[PDB]
């Protein structure tokens, strides 16, 4: 693991901090925030207004969410800057009190890479409640690659890509703070995640690694979405938000909480949307920016991926 | 092209008879019919009843489906039976006139491969109107296969799968009756679909081939959804279906037309519906059936894919 200095951020504060939204609050201001960092396509109320912002907020919290733009589409470096920034100010604005982050998709590897490559943020988060996290990438990506018609993020999380590589190297792979994964075998946007080992692209070492179809069966279907929003993955996000070691515990959950449905605490609009979530996500997808070639790493994760290919060629050392 | 008998079909007629049916009509007694073909994922009414089955209502025709079980998800060849019986049956049932038919994604593949090895049909259709085709089928599908997690169609619509092989040197990249194709660069779900040329997978030779982009800018987006249910797309296929040429007339339609949005006529329901089409197609796929190779292609079409691999191994003369 990294151990030095926090990287500088290549974006200016004022543009990080407008980039941060609480419910209600202020940043330098706000009690009991959680974190929610979106996935790709969305920026956080679309991503979270149908599931963990309002039941978030009945857990007692103040929902707080980034939206790096475009929808999460540039760089994951950058988008991961938002995620920083706003752990520095969230921390201090709550009374120098730790705060737990809750993900999507995308928003995991934003967390984990953070974690792995801004030591100052590690004392600041206690736990980490990650819904179908990539932190491999996916393997689905590597045609749109190879067709020039992906963005930033999605270079970045294709399997095999410079960044997945650096963080595996710099030892992201493994939880930094308490972590829960909570993700589906069934999901049509990242791969793998059928073996339930270390194989998946969400889980990490020392993590509660909680494939949903180990719990639930074989037969129990949650998809992308369903993995952030359904009954089951509330019950599992409660336990890890309520539980004193900072992960979910197996003696919060079981057959009876698997549930494939939106969350039963949900209004009826809101299972509506949370069932849709993933249409308008791809079509912010297809609406957005595209390139041939994998965003450059910043120079201090360069080092942990020697000999892989961005924009500028092949990284050395 | 093949020229001789239709082949026989593996369903029994009762039960392709059963995937028939037709809005307040029986199919044996049906004023004006089109037939509509959905996509991967649905059935009839869930591609159609938030788009062309109220859209085809208005311009005059009695809309009828077929929804092949389980969601479009089984061999394209049997899907394609329930396609080529039900052309037979509103041929009859219309007082022997043609009719046309109308395809999303998949549908088609499905129609144009029962124009090519059923010759009975080429009589009785009088144009197709198909939005997003993958004739070619698609690159996003490679590695979905390579996991094993392919439904039998997904594979067959994986770009370089037997059944594509067997379409195109059977002569199915030609069109065979008056056939449009509206499709958009910007699909996430069939690709490649950017060159506007034979390259795309919905182009067919003699076609009339519209690609979104090339009429309305680079900076039109639809998506895999939006090129079925756009009002772009609307005034694209109510051209297709009133032209005395059977394809659409490109003094039909212009720039003032490119509206991406669901279409106009739509109730506000159906563009809700609409612009979600993906999501519950995505949440069937996960939930179907999937396997670890390609269906064998029926004894009809094996000679034209001489060397490709399906089930039972290489396909032989
Ligand atoms: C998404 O990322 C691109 C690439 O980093 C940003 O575009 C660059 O913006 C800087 C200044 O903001 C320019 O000097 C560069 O020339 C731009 N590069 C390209 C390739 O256009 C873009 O601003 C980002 N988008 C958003 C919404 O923040
Ligand atoms: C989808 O296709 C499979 C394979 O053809 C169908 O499974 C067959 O179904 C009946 C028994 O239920 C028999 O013809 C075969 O023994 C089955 N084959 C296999 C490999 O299971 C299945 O029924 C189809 N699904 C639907 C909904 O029609
Ligand atoms: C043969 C059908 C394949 C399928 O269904 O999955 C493709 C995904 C990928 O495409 C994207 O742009 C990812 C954006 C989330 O599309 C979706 O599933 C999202 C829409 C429900």
């Amino acid at each position: 693991l990294p151990s030095g200095s926090d990287p500088a951020f290549s974006q200016p504060k004022s543009v990080l901090d407008a980039g941060l939204t609480c419910q209600g609050a202020s940043p330098s201001s706000v009690s009991k925030p959680i974190l929610l960092v979106p996935g790709t396509g969305t920026t956080g109320p679309q991503s979270f207004d149908s599931n963990w912002i309002p039941l978030s907020t009945q857990l007692g919290y103040t929902p707080c969410w980034i939206s790096p733009p475009p929808f999460m589409l540039n760089d994951t470096q950058v988008n991961t800057e938002y995620m920083v920034n706003a752990i520095t100010a969230l921390y201090a604005g709550s009374g120098n009190n730790k705060l737990p982050v809750l993900t999507w998709s995308q928003g995991g590897l934003v967390a984990q890479w953070g974690l792995t490559f801004f030591p100052s943020i590690r004392s600041k988060v206690d736990r980490l409640m990650a819904f179908a996290p990539d932190y491999k990438g996916t393997v689905l990506a590597g045609p749109l690659d190879a067709l020039a018609v992906s963005a930033p993020s999605v270079w970045q999380q294709t399997t095999g890509s410079a960044l997945t590589t650096a963080l595996r190297n710099a030892g992201g792979l493994t939880q930094i703070v308490p972590t829960t994964n909570l993700y589906s075998a069934t999901d049509e946007i990242v791969q793998p995640q059928v073996s339930n080992s270390p194989l998946d692209s969400s889980y990490l070492f020392n993590g509660k690694n909680v494939q949903a179809q180990a719990v639930c069966g074989p037969l129990f279907v949650i998809d992308h979405a369903g993995s952030l929003t359904s009954q089951f993955s509330y019950v599992v996000g409660r336990s890890a938000l309520r539980s004193t070691t900072g992960q979910a515990r197996s003696a919060d959950y079981g057959i009876t909480d698997c549930n494939p449905l939106p969350a039963n605490d949900l209004t009826p609009e809101q299972k509506v949307a949370a069932a849709a979530l993933l249409a308008p996500a791809a079509a912010a997808i297809v609406a957005g920016p595209k390139q041939n070639c994998e965003p450059d790493l910043m120079p201090y994760a360069r080092p942990f991926a020697v000999g892989k290919r961005t924009c500028s060629g092949i990284v050395t050392p």
